[PDB]
C-alpha cells in the first residue's frame, strides 16, 4: 500500500531541523516559470493527486513505524521526524493539516503566474507543506502533456481552416499511439488522460478508467477508437500474401472504419498496386462512415505522406475542394502515425499545403512524441517558498542566483488576477489584499485532508478550448 | 484494481479477427535493435512478470467490464468475451503463455533477442500480441539501467585517471530524480533500475520496489545522507544566510552534509561565508562527516570549476599520487543541475583539464536519469517472427523499402555464445541445429507462474563494468 512517509526525496526527511527555530509557517507555490515557445499551459491534473494520494487518513502508526525503519537504513542514521508525523495521527486522524489553493483545472494561464499555493494549516506542521512538494510537482507531467497536445491542436486547427474553410473533425484527428511508449501503467493514464483534454481519439485505454473514477464526463467515456491491423495481423499472412491479408481484414471490418499498415513490405506498392489496382473494388463500394484509412510507417514522414497522397491522387478519384486543395473520395483516407511531434506535424502540414492537398485527408497517431518525450523544464515547472513566518512576524522570502536570473523566484503570499485588458497577472507581497484587481482566481481545493472543490471532465475541457474553437 | 483485458492497445482487441484463419501459434520477440548505446543492460521484466502478468488476472469481473467499456470506446461489440472466457474456465484465468528471457543485469550488444513470447494453447494465438504493450514498457528500465551504466563507465575512466582507483564510484552518481518523473509508479522503476550501477538515492520509491520484487541481501540497495533544499536557507530571510547555513551544520555536526550554496552568490557563499566567516566549523569536521557544497546555477562546467578554485584557495589542498588536486577529506562538491550524460563527460573532462581529481566531486541527476528517453534510445521493440496456420510453420517478418533499420527478425530465434565469448542470435529455428551450443535464453514464465528469477544482489553482479571485475 502507499505511505505518503515514504513519497518524498529522501533529503526532505532531515528538513525540519533545518528551518528557522519558531517557525510557525511555511508557505509555497507552483508555477510554470517564465524563461527569458509554449508561451500558456493548461492547469491539469492536480484533481488526480489530491483524491489518490492525499485526502484522507493518510497516517497509520503502522506507517509511521515502516517509515522510521527504512529511514534508519537508509540513511545509516535516526534522522526521521516521528513526533511529527505522531501529531498529525493524534490531533487530525491522519489528515494533512494543509490547505491548497488552485486555477481550476483546464485553464490557460501564461507562464509565470502562480498556478496554486500550499501551506501548513497548523503551526507544528511548518516541515509538512514542503515534504508534499516532490508528490506535488509531479503534476508538471499532465500540464505538459496537456499543454503540449493543446499546441499541436492549435496546428491542426490553422491549417484544416486555411486548406479546408471550417474545423470539422478537428478533435479526430490526432490519436495517442503512446501506451507502449512511456515508462508505466500509472503514466499511460495520466498522460492519456491529459491529451483527452483536447482531443477525442485514443488508444492508450488507460486513462478511460482514470477519467471515470476522478474527474467523470455526461458521455459514457471521454476518448474512442477504430479497428486497426497491426504488423503482426499482415506479416502473419506470409510475405506473398500481403494481398490476402489487406482484402480478409477490410472484408472482416467492411461498415466500420478501418486502417491499414501498408509498409510491411513496399508502401509505394501496397498503395500503387495493391490497393489502387488488385484491390480497388473493395475500396470504391465502402460507405463515407467506413472509410479505409491507409497507415503508412516508415522512412521521411513529410515525403512519405507526399508520395502516398501523390499515388492514391492518380488512382482513385480526386476533386478539389472551395478553397482549392485537392481532396481524396470519402471512402478513403490516410493516418501518419510513425515519428509524428510538434515539430514533425508542423513541417508534415505545412508540406501538404505547399503541395495543394487539404488537411482533411490526414489524419495523425504520436506515441513517444505525445506521452513521452517531454520534461520537467519544457515549461520550468517549479514549486518554491515565497512567505514563511517566524517568531510571530511574516517575512518574504525567493531564491534569486547570481549567475541564472532565470531562477528568481517570486516573493511573499500570492494571488491570481484578471488585468483590466482580460490578461492575467500574479500579485506579490501580499498585495492582492489590497482589492485593486478583483476577485483572487484561486480557489481552496483541499483543507485538511479534504478535497473542498472538484472539476468535471467536461468543465476542464471547456476551460480549456482554443479561441479559433470559441470563434 | 488493475486489469489485464484493460491494458492494450485499443486497436489491439480486433486483431483476433484479423490472423490467418486457422492460426494456432504466434511467437514473438524483442530485441534494442541495431542502428552510442552498443551494449544494453536486461532490467525489468521480473517485475512486469510479478506485478501484472501471474496468477489468476482473468476474472468474471474483470470480462464484463472491459466488455461494458470496450462497447462504448469502439461504438461497437468488437471485444472477443468468447476468448477470454475460455481462458477464465479452462485455466483459472491463468495465461497460457510461455516467455524466454536473458538473465536480468546481463550486458549483451544492440540487435539480439532478449526475450521471446509465444502462446502454450492454440485457441490463444490472440494472446502473444494482446500482452506486447505492457511487455514493451520493459523499454524504461532497461533504457534507465543502460543509461546509468554508461555514465558510470565514464565516471570510472575518469576517477582511475585523476585518483589511481575506484574508491566511491557507486557512490558519485545521485538518483535526484523523483519530482522530475511522470507518475509514482515510474519513479519506483527507474529508481530501481539507477540502483543496477549505483548505491546513491533519493526516489524513496525505488527502495520498496526491489525488496518486494527482487529483493538484496543487505537490509536497503540504496542510501542517502542530510542535504539543504533552498526554502531551508532562504526561510532565514535574505540577510541571514549565514545563520543558516551555520545552523544546518551544527544540526549535522557528525554526518555528512550537503548545503545548497547558490540561493543568492554561490561564489559569495563559497569565498566569504564558508571560506571565511564560518571556516571554524569546517575544517573541525570528521572525515566520516564532511560538509559537502552543492552549486545548483549557471553553466554547470564553469560554475564547478570556479567553485573548486575559490575553495581550492581558502582551504589546504593537497596533491594526490597521480598528480591532481585533492580538497582535504572534511569537505567536497556535489553537482546537480544539468546534469546528463553528456554534461557528465564535459564536466570531469573540464576538471581533468584544470589538474581536480575526480574524487573532489559527486553528481546528481534528476530529469536527465530519469525521465529524458525514450523508447528510440535503444529502439526497443517487439516483433511477431513465427506463426503456425492450418498446421504448418511459416517464418514472418517486416522489411520496410524505405527504411531498412526497421527489418525484423525471421522465424523461431535462441541466443548462443560464438566462438571467440561473445553473443549471437540465431534465426529460423537454426538454434536446433545445434552447432552453436545451448540457448542461453531461460524460461521464465509459463501458463501463469514465474517459473526462473533474480535477485537483486545477481543482477548487480551481472551488470558489473569490465574495469570492476
Ligand atoms: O491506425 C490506428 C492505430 C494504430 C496504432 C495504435 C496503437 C499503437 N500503435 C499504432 N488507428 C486508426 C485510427 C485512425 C482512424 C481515422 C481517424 C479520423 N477518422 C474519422 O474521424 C472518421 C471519419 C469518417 C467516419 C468515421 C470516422 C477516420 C478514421
Ligand atoms: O545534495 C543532496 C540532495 C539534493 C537533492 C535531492 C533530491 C532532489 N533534489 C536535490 N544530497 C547530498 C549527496 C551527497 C553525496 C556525497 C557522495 C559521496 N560521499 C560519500 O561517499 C561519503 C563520504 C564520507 C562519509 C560518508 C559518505 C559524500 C556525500
Amino acid at each position: 500500500e502507499f505511505n505518503i512517509l515514504l513519497a518524498t526525496d529522501s533529503y526532505k526527511v532531515t528538513h525540519y531541523k533545518q528551518y528557522p527555530p519558531n517557525t510557525s509557517k511555511v508557505y509555497s507555490y507552483f508555477e510554470c516559470r517564465e524563461k527569458k515557445k509554449y508561451e500558456e499551459t493548461v492547469f491539469y491534473g492536480l484533481q488526480y493527486i489530491l483524491n489518490k494520494y492525499l485526502k484522507g487518513k493518510v497516517v497509520t502508526k503502522e506507517k509511521i513505524q515502516e517509515a522510521k525503519d527504512v529511514y534508519k537504513e537508509h540513511f545509516q542514521d535516526d534522522v526521521f521526524n516521528e513526533k511529527g508525523w505522531n501529531y498529525i495521527l493524534e490531533k487530525y486522524d491522519g489528515h494533512l493539516p494543509i490547505e491548497i489553493k488552485a486555477v481550476p483545472e483546464g485553464f490557460v494561464i501564461p507562464r509565470g503566474n502562480v498556478l496554486f499555493t500550499v501551506e501548513n494549516t497548523d503551526p507544528e506542521c511548518y516541515w509538512l507543506t514542503n515534504w508534499i512538494e516532490t508528490i506535488l510537482v509531479q503534476s508538471w507531467y499532465p500540464i505538459t502533456v496537456a499543454t503540449n497536445s493543446r499546441e499541436q491542436k492549435k496546428i491542426l486547427a490553422k491549417y484544416l481552416l486555411e486548406t479546408s474553410g471550417n474545423l470539422d473533425g478537428l478533435e479526430y484527428k490526432l490519436r495517442d499511439f503512446g501506451y507502449r511508449g512511456v515508462s508505466s501503467q500509472e503514466t499511460a493514464g495520466i498522460g492519456a488522460s491529459a491529451h483527452l483534454v483536447n482531443f477525442k481519439g485514443t488508444d492508450t485505454v488507460a486513462g478511460l478508467a482514470l477519467i471515470k473514477k476522478y474527474y467523470g464526463t455526461k458521455d459514457p467515456v471521454p476518448g474512442y477508437s477504430v479497428p486497426a491491423a497491426e504488423h503482426s495481423t499482415i506479416t502473419a499472412w506470409g510475405k506473398d500474401h500481403e494481398k490476402d491479408a489487406f482484402e480478409h481484414i477490410v472484408t472482416q471490418f467492411s461498415s466500420v472504419p478501418v486502417s491499414v499498415v501498408s509498409d510491411s513490405y513496399d508502401i509505394y506498392n501496397a498503395c500503387e498496386k495493391i490497393w489502387g489496382e488488385d484491390l480497388r473494388h473493395l475500396i470504391v463500394s465502402r460507405s463515407t462512415q467506413a472509410p479505409l484509412i491507409i497507415r503508412p510507417d516508415s522512412g521521411n514522414p513529410l515525403d512519405t505522406v507526399l508520395k502516398v497522397l501523390e499515388i492514391l491522387g492518380k488512382k482513385f478519384p480526386v476533386t478539389e475542394n472551395s478553397k482549392g486543395y485537392k481532396l481524396l473520395p470519402p471512402y478513403l483516407r490516410v493516418i501518419q502515425g510513425d515519428g509524428v511531434d510538434i515539430n514533425t506535424l508542423q513541417e508534415i502540414v505545412e508540406g501538404m499545403k505547399q503541395k495543394m492537398w487539404s488537411i482533411e485527408n490526414i489524419a495523425f497517431g504520436s506515441g513517444g512524441g505525445l506521452l513521452q518525450k517531454l520534461t520537467r523544464d519544457l515549461l520550468n515547472c517549479s514549486f518554491k517558498c515565497s512567505y514563511v513566518v517566524t517568531n510571530g512576524l511574516g517575512i518574504n522570502v525567493f531564491k534569486d542566483p547570481v549567475a541564472d536570473p532565470n531562477k528568481r523566484s517570486k516573493k511573499g503570499r500570492l494571488s491570481l488576477h484578471r488585468t483590466p485588458a482580460g490578461n492575467f497577472v500574479t500579485l506579490e507581497e501580499g498585495k492582492g489584499d489590497l482589492e485593486e484587481y478583483g476577485q483572487d482566481l484561486l480557489h481552496t481545493v483541499f483543507k485538511n485532508g479534504k478535497v473542498t472543490k472538484s472539476y468535471s471532465f467536461d468543465e476542464i475541457r471547456k476551460n480549456a478550448q482554443l479561441n479559433i474553437e470559441l470563434e
